[PDB]
C-alpha cells in the first residue's frame, strides 16, 4: 500500500511545485501518487538533485482515481479500421504514391485508429524503424490496454543487439526521429530539454538514435499531456506548440486576438541547474482546440531542406521539430519563413512539402471554431446519465458513435440521420474534390518525364516545380487533414480548386512546351 | 379561408378548361385552389386577357387534399448518399475525369439524391452557374421540405446585382441554360413557350438569361407534371418528350406500335391571341413509364456543334432542346439525324455525344417492359396497409426500401435476400463491365498524345476519333443510366463489350500506327 | 365522378348551413361530395323536406382529401 | 395539456406537411410526440417508468379496495 510522504519537506525546495500543488484540485494528493523520492529527499540540497527520484508517467498512476477517464480513453473503437493504408482507391488518397513519391509516406501511411495505439503504431508503421518492431505476434494488435500498459510488452524488437535505423525488410523506411515521439508519448518529459535542443540534463534530443530512445519509452497519450499532474489544471505540454504559441507570439488562435487573450497559455519553465530545461504551457481555460493542437497539427518532425539552396536541414537544427501553427492558405508563407521544404518528388524533381492532419490549423474559422465550439465538443463529449456523476468522456473519436451528445444537444432541429447526412454531404464534396485534384496533379507528374524526354527546358521543368509545390499544398492539406473537409468545408474547398488550378496550369504549361519541342 | 369563384363564368372564355375540369375527377375542385383570378375576371374578356391572373405552382396547392403524395413525395431519402461524385473510384465512373475532359460534367457530376432537391441541386452543382448559388449554409443540404418550400428560401447568390453567367470560383463552369430548367420544375409552365422558342407570349426561352431566370423558379417536380391540374387525368408537360412522342411521330414506345396506341399520348395545345403557346400531353392511361421519361431520357438540353461541319449549335436552335427518345443502338443515328454532338474530348480531339440518364430509353424491350411493368411499379409503389385506404407512394427511390411491394409481391419465388442478390448480380457484372470499358478507353485516350507527337496522320487520329465516338457512346449511356444495367442487363453488356471492342480497335490502329512512325 | 352542386341553390333555404361553409374551411368543398339532394331540391320548400336527400355518413367521404388522417384512425 | 396531447399527437417529419396523427391510443406507441417533447429531462424509459409508477401503485389500491369489497360482500 502507498504510504503519504511530507509534501511540506519537498516545497522547502520545491517552490514551483508548491505554488502549483497547494493551490489546485490536487492539493490532497500525495506526491508518492507519482513519485519515489526517498533516496532523493535523503541525498537532495536545495541546490544538488543527489539521487534521481522517480517519476511515474503510466497512465495507471491517474486511473486509481480517475477510472472512468482512464477507461474511456483506453477503450478501442473496433470500427477504427486498423492498419488501413491510406493509397488505395477505397481509402483517404487513392493517388498517393504517385503525388508522394519521394517521400517515406510512400512505404506506408494507415488511417488513424484509438489513441491507445499511438506509440506502437508509430513503432510498427513500415516507413518508421524498418521493420525494427513488430507486434509479438497478430493476434496483439487487438491490444489497446496492453499498448497503454507499455510498447514493450507487447511489442518485440528484431534486434535488441543494435541501435541503428536500418532495413529490416525491403519496402519499409527509416523516417523515424526523437522529435516524432512527443506526439507519442510524453514518458520522457523529464529527459527531453525543451524543443529537443542539445542540454547537459537531457538523455534525449533530436539528435538521438532514435532506436535507442524508442526502446525507454513506453506509454501513449500520458494523461498529464492535458492536465497538470500538480495543479490538475488544464495545460498543454508540447514544445513545438509552446514555441509557436508563446515563444513566436503567435498566441492560441492565431486569427483571433481577442480569443487568444482570453483562452491564452503562459509558459512555465522548469530548470536544472541554473539553465531552463523544459517548459509547459498552462491554459487560461480547459480548451481542448488547443490540447489536441499539441498533436493534431501540421509539424516538421524530420530533416528536410532549405527552400534558398536547397542544402539539407538536419535533426540537429531547430526546424526539425516545428509546429508551422499557419492555416493552409499562410502555410507557403510560413514554410519561406523558415527556409524550409520536406522531400523532393520522385518524378518531378519538384521541392514539396510534406502536409501532416492540420486539423487544429484547419478548424480556425470554420463556422464551429467562430461559435465557441471545440475538438472535445465533437470528439470527447460529456457523458449523458439518467443517473450518475457526469464526466468527460476520453475516447476521443468520430462524432458518428455518440452523436447525442456530440451534435443533436446543439443541432435540435436534426434527428441523427439528418446530422450524418449533413457530415456526409461535406465529406462527399471535399473527398469528390481531393480526387480531382489527384487526378490533375497526377497529370501533370506523367507529363514531366514526357517533358524532360522531349528536351524541355529547365526553366520551363522548374516554373512547373513552382506550380507543383502549390498544387501540392493545396490537395495534400486535405488528405492530411483528417475530417474529409468537415472542419472547414468552405476552406477545403476553395484550397481544392487552387490546387486543381494550379495542376491545370502547369499541365498546359508542359503539354504546350512538349508540343513545341515536337514541333522542332 | 378560401372562397369559391363562379367557375361557369371563368367556363364562358375557357372552353378548353371547361371540358377537361368538368369530366374529371377534380370537377369539384374549385379555381381558387390554384388561381387568384379577381381582377383578371374584372378585366378580361374573351379575346383579351386583361390583367393576368396568379396561378400558384406550389406543391402545397395539390398537399391539403392529398397529404399522402404530397409528404411521400417531399421524404428524404437520407440513405441516397449527397453530394457524392461519379468520378472517384469507389462510384459509377473511376475514370470519368479523363473519359469526359472537354466536357462541363468534369467540374462535377454527382450521383442522383431525393428529388425534393433536384432544383436546389441543379442551381448549386459545381458544373452549372459557375459557382453562383449555393445553400445558405451547410446545414441547409438536408432541407427538402424547405427546398420544396421553394429553392430561393434555402439558396443564396452571390451576386444578386448582375445577372451574367460567369465562375465566381475557379473549378466551376456555366453549363446551366433555361432548357435544364424543365426538367427541374414547371414553375414557368405559363411563361415558357412550346420547346422554349421564342414567343411574344413566353417571358422566357431557351435564349433567355439562365441565372435570371433561375431566380424566377421555385419548385421541384411539380405535381402536375404527371396530373392534370384541371381533369386530374394522367399526362405529361414536357415540351421535349411531347415532341418526340407526338411531332415526330415516334410514339410512347417506339419499338412497340401496339404499346404505342394502346399507351400513347394526345398533344393538347393552348393558344395565347391566335397562336399557339404551350401544349401538354395527355396519356391514355397512367402510365408512370412515359410519366418518369419526361425527365429520366438521354437529351440534349445545351449547346453543341454540327457532326457534319463542326460548326456551333447554339440555344438559339431547337436541337439545344431535344429528347432523342432512341435506345442506345439507335442513338448515333438519333444524333446523326440531327447532326449534333456535344463536345471535343479535350486530349483526342474526338466529337463526342455526351449521354444523361436514359432510363425510359433503356427500359424499353427489357424483360419487365415486355411485360407491362413500368417505373412506378419497382420505384413509387402501392403502399401495403393492414388497415388502410390505399394510395400510391410518391417517395421514388430505389426498390430496395420497399422490396415486398417493389418485387417480391410479383416474385413470390424469392425472398428478399434472394431479390436482391438478383440485382447485385446484375450491378455488379454491368460495373465491371464498365470499368473495363473505361480501362480501354482511358487507354486509347492515352496514346493519342503519344500518336500526336511520333507524328501519326491525321487520317489515322481521325479514325481512331470516329471509333472514340463509338467507345465512348457504348461506355458512357451505363455511367449515365442510373439502374447499372438492371433496367436492361443483356443491353448494357452487349453495348459495354461493344465499347471495349471499339476501344481496343481504336489502341491496335494507334499503337499500330505509333510504332510505324518510330519505326521510320 | 362527382358533379357539383350550386350550392347557392341549396342555401336559399339552408341559412344557418351557409353561414357555417361560406365562413369555414370548407367553404371551397361542393355539397356533392356528402349529399346527393337532386329529388330534394326538386321537391322541397322553404319549410318541408320533400324527398329526403341523401347524406353520406361514411368516413371515407372524408378520406380522398384527408387520407392521412383517415389511415391513422383506421390502423 | 389535452387528451390529443398524449394520445393522438401531431405528427414529427424530418421532411413533411404536419397533421395531426387520427390514432388514438397509448403515448407509449409515440413517446418521443406524446411526452418527451414536453419532458425534455426524461428519456423514454424514465417517462415509461413515471407512468408505470402510477399505475403499479394505483392498481394495488384497486386490488386492495377490491379484496375489501369482497369480504364485505361474502
Ligand atoms: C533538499 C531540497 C529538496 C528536497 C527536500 C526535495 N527535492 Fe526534489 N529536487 C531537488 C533538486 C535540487 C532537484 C533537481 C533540480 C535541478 O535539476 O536543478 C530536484 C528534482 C526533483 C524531481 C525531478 C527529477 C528529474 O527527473 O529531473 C522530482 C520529481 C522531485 N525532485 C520530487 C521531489 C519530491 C516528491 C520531494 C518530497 C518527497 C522532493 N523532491 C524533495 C531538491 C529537493
Ligand atoms: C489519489 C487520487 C488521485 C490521483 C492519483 C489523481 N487524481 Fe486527479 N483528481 C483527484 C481529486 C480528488 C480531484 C478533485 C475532484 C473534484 O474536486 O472535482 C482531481 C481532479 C482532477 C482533475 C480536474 C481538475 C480541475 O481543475 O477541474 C483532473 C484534470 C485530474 N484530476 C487529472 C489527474 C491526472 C492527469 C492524474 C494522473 C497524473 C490524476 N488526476 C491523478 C484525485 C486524484
Ligand atoms: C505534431 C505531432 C506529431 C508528430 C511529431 C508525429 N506524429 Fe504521427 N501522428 C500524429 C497524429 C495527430 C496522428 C493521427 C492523425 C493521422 O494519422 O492523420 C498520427 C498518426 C501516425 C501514425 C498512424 C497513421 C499512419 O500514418 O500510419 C503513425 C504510424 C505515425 N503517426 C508515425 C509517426 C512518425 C514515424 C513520426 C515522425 C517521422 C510521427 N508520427 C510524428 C501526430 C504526430
Ligand atoms: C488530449 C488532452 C487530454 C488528455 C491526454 C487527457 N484529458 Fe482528461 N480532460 C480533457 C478535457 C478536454 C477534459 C474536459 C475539460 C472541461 O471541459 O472542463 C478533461 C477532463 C478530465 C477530468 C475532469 C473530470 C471530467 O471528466 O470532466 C479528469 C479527472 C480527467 N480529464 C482525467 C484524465 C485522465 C485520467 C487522463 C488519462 C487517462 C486524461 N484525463 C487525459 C483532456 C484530456
Ligand atoms: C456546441 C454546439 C454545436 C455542436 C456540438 C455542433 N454544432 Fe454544428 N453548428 C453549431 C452552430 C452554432 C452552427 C452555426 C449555425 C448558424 O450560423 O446558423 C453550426 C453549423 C453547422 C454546420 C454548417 C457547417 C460549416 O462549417 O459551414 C454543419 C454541417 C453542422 N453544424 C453540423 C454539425 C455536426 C454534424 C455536429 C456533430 C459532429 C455538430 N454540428 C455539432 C453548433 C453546434
Ligand atoms: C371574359 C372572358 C374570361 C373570363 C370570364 C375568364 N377568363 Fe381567364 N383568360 C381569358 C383570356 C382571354 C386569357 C388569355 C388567353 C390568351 O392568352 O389568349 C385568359 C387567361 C387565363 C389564365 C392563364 C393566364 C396566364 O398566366 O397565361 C388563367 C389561369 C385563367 N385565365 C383563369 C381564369 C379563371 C380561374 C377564371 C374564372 C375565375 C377566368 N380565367 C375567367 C379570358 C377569360
Ligand atoms: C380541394 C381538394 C383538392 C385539391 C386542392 C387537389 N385535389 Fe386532386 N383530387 C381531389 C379529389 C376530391 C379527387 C377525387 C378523389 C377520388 O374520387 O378518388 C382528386 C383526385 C386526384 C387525382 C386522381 C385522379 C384520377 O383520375 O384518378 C390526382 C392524380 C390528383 N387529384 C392530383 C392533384 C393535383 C396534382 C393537385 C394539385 C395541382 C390536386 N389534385 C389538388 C381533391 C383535390
Ligand atoms: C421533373 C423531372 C423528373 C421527373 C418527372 C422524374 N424525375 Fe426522378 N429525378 C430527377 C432529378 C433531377 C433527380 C436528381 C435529384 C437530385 O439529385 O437532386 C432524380 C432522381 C431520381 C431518383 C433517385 C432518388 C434517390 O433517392 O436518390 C429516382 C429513383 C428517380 N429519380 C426515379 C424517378 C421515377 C421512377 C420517376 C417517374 C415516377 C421520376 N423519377 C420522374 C428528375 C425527374
Ligand atoms: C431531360 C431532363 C433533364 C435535363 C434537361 C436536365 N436534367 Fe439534370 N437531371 C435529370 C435527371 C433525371 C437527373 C437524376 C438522374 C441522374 O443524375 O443521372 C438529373 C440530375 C441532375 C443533377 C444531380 C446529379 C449531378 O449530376 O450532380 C444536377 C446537378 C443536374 N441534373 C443539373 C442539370 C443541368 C446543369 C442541366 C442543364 C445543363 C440539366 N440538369 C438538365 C434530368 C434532366
Ligand atoms: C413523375 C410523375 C408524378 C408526379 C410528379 C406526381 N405524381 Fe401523383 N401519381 C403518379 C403515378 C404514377 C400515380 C399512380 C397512378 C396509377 O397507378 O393509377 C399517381 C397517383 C396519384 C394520386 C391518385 C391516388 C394515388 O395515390 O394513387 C394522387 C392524388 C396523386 N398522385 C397526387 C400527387 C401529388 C399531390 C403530387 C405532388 C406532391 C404528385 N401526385 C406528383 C405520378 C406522379
Ligand atoms: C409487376 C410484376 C413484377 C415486378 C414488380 C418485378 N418483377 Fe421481376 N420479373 C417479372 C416478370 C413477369 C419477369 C419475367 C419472368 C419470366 O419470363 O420467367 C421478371 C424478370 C426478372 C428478372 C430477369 C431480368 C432481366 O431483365 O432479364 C430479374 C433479375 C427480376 N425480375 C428481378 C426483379 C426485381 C429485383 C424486382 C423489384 C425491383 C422485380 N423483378 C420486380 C415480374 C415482376
Ligand atoms: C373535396 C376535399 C375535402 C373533403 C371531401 C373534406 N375536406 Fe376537410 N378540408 C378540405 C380542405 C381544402 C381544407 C382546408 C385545408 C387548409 O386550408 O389547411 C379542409 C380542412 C379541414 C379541417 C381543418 C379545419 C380547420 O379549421 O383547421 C378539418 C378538421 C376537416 N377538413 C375535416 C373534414 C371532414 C371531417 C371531412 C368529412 C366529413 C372532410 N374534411 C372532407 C377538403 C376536404
Ligand atoms: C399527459 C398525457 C395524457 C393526457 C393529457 C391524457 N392521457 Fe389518457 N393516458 C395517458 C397515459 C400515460 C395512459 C396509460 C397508457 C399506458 O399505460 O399505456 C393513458 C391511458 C388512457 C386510456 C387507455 C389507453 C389504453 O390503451 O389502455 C384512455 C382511453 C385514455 N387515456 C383517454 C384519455 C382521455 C379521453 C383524455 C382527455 C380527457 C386523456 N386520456 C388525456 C396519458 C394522458
Ligand atoms: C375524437 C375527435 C376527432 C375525430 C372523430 C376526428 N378528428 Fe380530426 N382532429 C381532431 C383533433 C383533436 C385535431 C387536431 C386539432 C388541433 O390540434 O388543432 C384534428 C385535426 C384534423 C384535421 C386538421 C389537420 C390536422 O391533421 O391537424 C383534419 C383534416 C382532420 N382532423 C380530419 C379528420 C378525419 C378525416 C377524421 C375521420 C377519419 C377525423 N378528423 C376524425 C379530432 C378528431
Ligand atoms: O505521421 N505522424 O504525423
Ligand atoms: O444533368 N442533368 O441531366
Ligand atoms: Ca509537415
Ligand atoms: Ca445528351
Amino acid at each position: 500500500n502507498l504510504k503519504p510522504v511530507d509534501a511540506m519537506q519537498c516545497f522547502d525546495c520545491h517552490t514551483q511545485i508548491e505554488d502549483m500543488h497547494t493551490v489546485g484540485k490536487h492539493a490532497t494528493v500525495n506526491c508518492v501518487h507519482c513519485h519515489d523520492a526517498t533516496e532523493h529527499v535523503e541525498t537532495a540540497s536545495s541546490r544538488r538533485m543527489g539521487e534521481r527520484p522517480v517519476t511515474r508517467m503510466d497512465l495507471e498512476a491517474c486511473a486509481t482515481c480517475h477510472t472512468a477517464q482512464f477507461n474511456s480513453f483506453v477503450e478501442v473503437r473496433h470500427e477504427s479500421h486498423p492498419r488501413l493504408e491510406k493509397a488505395t482507391p477505397t481509402s483517404r488518397s487513392p493517388m498517393f504514391d504517385k503525388l508522394i513519391a519521394g517521400h517515406g509516406f510512400a512505404f506506408e501511411h494507415a488511417e488513424p485508429r484509438s489513441h491507445a495505439f499511438m506509440l506502437v503504431d508509430h513503432f510498427v508503421v513500415d516507413r518508421a524503424y524498418g521493420g525494427r518492431f513488430q507486434f509479438k505476434n497478430w493476434q496483439k494488435v487487438t491490444d489497446g490496454m496492453g499498448a497503454v500498459r507499455g510498447a514493450w510488452t507487447v511489442l518485440t524488437d528484431a534486434d535488441p543487439e543494435s541501435s541503428d535505423q536500418r532495413r529490416f525488410l525491403s519496402q519499409t523506411a527509416t523516417a523515424a526521429n526523437p522529435v516524432c515521439l512527443n506526439c507519442k508519448t510524453q514518458d520522457h518529459i523529464l529527459d527531453w530539454a525543451y524543443m529537443g535542443d542539445e542540454h547537459e540534463a537531457a538523455k534525449w534530443s533530436r539528435t538521438s538514435e532514435v532506436v535507442e530512445f524508442a526502446r525507454d519509452l513506453n506509454h501513449p497519450l500520458n494523461c498529464f499531456m492535458c492536465h497538470d499532474p500538480h495543479s490538475a489544471g488544464p495545460r498543454v505540454v508540447r514544445d513545438g506548440l509552446i514555441n509557436a504559441v508563446v515563444d513566436r507570439g503567435l498566441g492560441t488562435y492565431p486569427h483571433d486576438p481577442v480569443k487568444s487573450e482570453q483562452q491564452g497559455m503562459t509558459k512555465v519553465t522548469f530548470q536544472r541547474g541554473r539553465e531552463d530545461f523544459r517548459a509547459i504551457g498552462l491554459l487560461d481555460t480547459a480548451d481542448s482546440n488547443v490540447m489536441c493542437a499539441q498533436c493534431h497539427v501540421e509539424y516538421n518532425c524530420n530533416p528536410g531542406y532549405q527552400l534558398s539552396d536547397g542544402s539539407r536541414v538536419g535533426m540537429d537544427d531547430r526546424r526539425a521539430n516545428h509546429f508551422f501553427w499557419a492555416n493552409v492558405f499562410d502555410y507557403k508563407e510560413a514554410a519561406q519563413e523558415i527556409d524550409f521544404f520536406d522531400f523532393r518528388h520522385a518524378t518531378t524533381g519538384a521541392a514539396l512539402p510534406k502536409l501532416q492532419h492540420p486539423e487544429a490549423e484547419t478548424f480556425w474559422g470554420s463556422v464551429h471554431e467562430r461559435n465557441g465550439v471545440a475538438c472535445a465538443d465533437c470528439h470527447m463529449p460529456k457523458v449523458q446519465l439518467e443517473n450518475g456523476k457526469v464526466y468527460t468522456s476520453h475516447s476521443q473519436r468520430t462524432p458518428r458513435d455518440m452523436m447525442g451528445q456530440a451534435c443533436l444537444n446543439c443541432h435540435a432541429e436534426w434527428t441523427e440521420d439528418q446530422a450524418l447526412y449533413a457530415i456526409d454531404y461535406i465529406k462527399n464534396y471535399t473527398h469528390g474534390k481531393i480526387v480531382k485534384s489527384e487526378y490533375w496533379l497526377a497529370k501533370m507528374i506523367d507529363l514531366f518525364p514526357v517533358a524532360k524526354r522531349a528536351g524541355v527546358s529547365e526553366d520551363v521543368l522548374n516554373q512547373a516545380r513552382e506550380l507543383h509545390y502549390d498544387a501540392h499544398l493545396y490537395w495534400e492539406w486535405w488528405t492530411a487533414e483528417n475530417s474529409v473537409g468537415f472542419h472547414n468545408p468552405d476552406q477545403a474547398r476553395e484550397s481544392l480548386m487552387t490546387s486543381i488550378s494550379k495542376s491545370k496550369e502547369a499541365v498546359s504549361l508542359l503539354n504546350d512546351a512538349i508540343d513545341a519541342q515536337v514541333a522542332v
